[PDB]
């Protein structure tokens, strides 16, 4: 089954409002950049972002010029003419609107509180989708808190129902309306709703893991923002998941959540697979189309794992644009972020950057010896490993933030498409390396194994193995006369 290639596409409100396909100083990446060939490399385009207003319904930003919005959306859905499998989805939320301190945060909390608020919010989603011509809904709330999860779950089940009804009413069985969400890609915030992952994923076609931003100015040691696998020399983190209200036993929590651990794309994907009820096919691995820059680093390991003096304030608080050769950083006023389109130009402008490669994490990085700078980003090369990882783990596909940041020839999107579908590309010999793998194992991804059926009346010694309820169980100590699961002495260690 074809791997999803989900491109979020962000156009700030004032760009909609001054939209033009002829002046990059105003709209850097207009829809015209997406040629028929590019439309064919995508399966989904997630227009970003819509919000949840004070009336607790899905709606465009208050300051949006509706005529221009519809014109831009129409330009996107017109791309469907070149690829019959393409879906233009819209995403609700995003960092700016929904974080704990976001401008619309309370609307998200309220929208999901009661059956009526949920019914009202859900219907507003379907109305917006039909009214503008979208093909599905992506919920990007970062992130409901533990108490808000049950309501959030109910709002998703409500949107699924309305959407499924709409697919029937519109004869869209050839391309059903879809529902997806963007999920945390790191243990830290994933722990808010982790215990109820199965219920959260059930109503979705995909869960887009934001497996990027794993590093940033908020961490004392510079690091790759999307390491595929871990590097023993890099930092490690407390496995917050071991504290989730899972109801598991110490042995289960320990085998499932080693701590500390390496914060990697691999860790997030495995953490999701460990949950019963979360099918690999619904998991989509996000990759970033931009890099993160740190200053005040020390040479030695090319800027990696070093202390730094990068401001963490959001937005950036200064006019000191220290990313050498980064024009894009000046107009957007932040030297800490740079689109891959710009990073590429920085590399060919003799600005003093050296491109390095970490064969453990399988990701590139820039180092500027003269000014002490370090940049972590992804490229066509790191995408090879991630694409193979996706195929190997049988994931749903890849997702990226965001289309508007690729170079003009669209090499990043092209590489992704190439690795999944080009008949002249073969990665059977691509060596995935020795970087650290997340070794956790849980209920949803136990090893297949065999054992003598459990025999009632039998006394089992320590470490004994038996089959029961379609699982293989192992005793934790001796003289076990109880049945598996029917006593704290047995550890479920395998399936079938
Ligand atoms: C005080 C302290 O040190 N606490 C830390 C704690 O901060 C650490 O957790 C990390 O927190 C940071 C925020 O402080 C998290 O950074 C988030 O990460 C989000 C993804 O998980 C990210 O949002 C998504 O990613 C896109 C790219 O960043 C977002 O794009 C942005 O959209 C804006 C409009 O909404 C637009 O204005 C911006 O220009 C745009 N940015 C870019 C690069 O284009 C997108 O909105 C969003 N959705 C999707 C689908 O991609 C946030 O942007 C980002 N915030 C900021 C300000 O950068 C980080 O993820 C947390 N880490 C982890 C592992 O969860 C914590 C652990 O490190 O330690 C504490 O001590």
């Amino acid at each position: 089954t074809r791997k999803a290639v989900i491109g979020y596409y962000f156009i700030p409100t004032n760009q909609i409002n001054n939209y033009t396909e002829t002046d990059t100083s105003v709209v850097p990446f207009p829809v015209s950049n997406i040629t028929p060939a590019k439309a064919k490399q995508l399966t989904h385009i997630n227009f970003s972002f819509l919000d949840i207003n004070s009336n607790l319904e899905c709606a465009w930003d208050p300051a949006t010029n509706d005529a221009k919005a519809r014109d831009v959306v129409n330009r996107l859905t017109a791309l469907k003419a070149h690829n019959p499998s393409l879906r233009i989805m819209f995403s609700i939320g995003g960092w700016y609107y929904s974080n704990d301190l976001g401008v619309s945060h309370a609307n998200y909390v309220n929208a999901v509180k009661t059956p009526a608020s949920r019914a009202k919010f859900a219907q507003s989603c379907v109305r917006i989708m039909k009214d503008y011509g979208f093909d599905g809904v992506d919920i990007d709330w970062q992130y409901p808190q533990a108490a808000e999860v049950d309501g959030f779950i109910a709002a998703l089940q409500e949107i699924r129902t309305l959407l499924n009804q709409q697919t029937i009413t519109d004869g869209r069985q050839a391309l059903p309306y879809q529902l997806t969400i963007a999920g945390a890609g790191g243990a830290f915030f994933l722990s808010r709703y982790y215990s109820k992952l199965a219920q959260i994923v059930a109503p979705l076609d995909y869960i887009n893991l934001m497996t990027y931003d794993l590093a940033g100015p908020w961490e004392k040691v510079t690091n790759h923002q999307a390491a595929l696998f871990g590097d023993a020399a890099g930092p490690t983190f407390y496995n917050a998941l071991r504290e989730a209200n899972l109801g598991w036993s110490w042995e289960e929590l320990t085998r499932a959540f080693p701590s500390p651990f390496s914060l990697t794309v691999d860790a997030a994907v495995q953490q999701h697979l460990m949950m019963e009820g979360v099918p690999s096919a619904k998991i989509v691995m996000g990759v970033p189309f931009y890099g993160r820059a740190f200053k005040g680093v020390s040479g030695g390991n090319g800027g990696q794992y070093s202390s730094h003096s990068t401001p963490g304030e959001d937005p950036y608080p200064s006019t000191d644009y220290w990313l050498v050769g980064c024009e894009e950083c000046v107009r957007d006023k932040d030297p800490r972020i740079a689109s891959y389109r710009q990073l590429e130009q920085m590399l060919q402008g003799n600005y003093g950057y050296q491109r390095l490669w970490n064969d453990k994490t399988k990701t590139p990085y820039l180092y500027h010896a003269q000014n002490g700078l370090f940049v972590t980003y992804d490229d066509a090369e790191s995408f090879k490993y991630k694409a193979k990882y996706i195929k190997q783990q049988q994931l749903g596909g890849v997702m990226f933030w965001h289309l508007g940041q690729d170079n003009r020839n669209g090499d990043l999107l092209a590489a992704l498409d190439r690795y999944f579908n080009a008949a002249d590309y073969d990665d059977s010999q691509l060596d995935m390396g020795t970087g650290l793998r997340y070794t956790g194992v849980g209920p949803g991804n136990l090893p297949i194994m065999t054992a003598p059926a459990y025999v009632p009346g039998t006394t089992y010694a320590q470490g004994a193995l038996v089959s029961y309820q379609g699982y293989v169980w192992q005793t934790k100590w001796g003289y076990i006369t109880s049945a598996p699961g029917s006593d704290s002495a047995w550890l479920k260690v395998g399936r079938v």
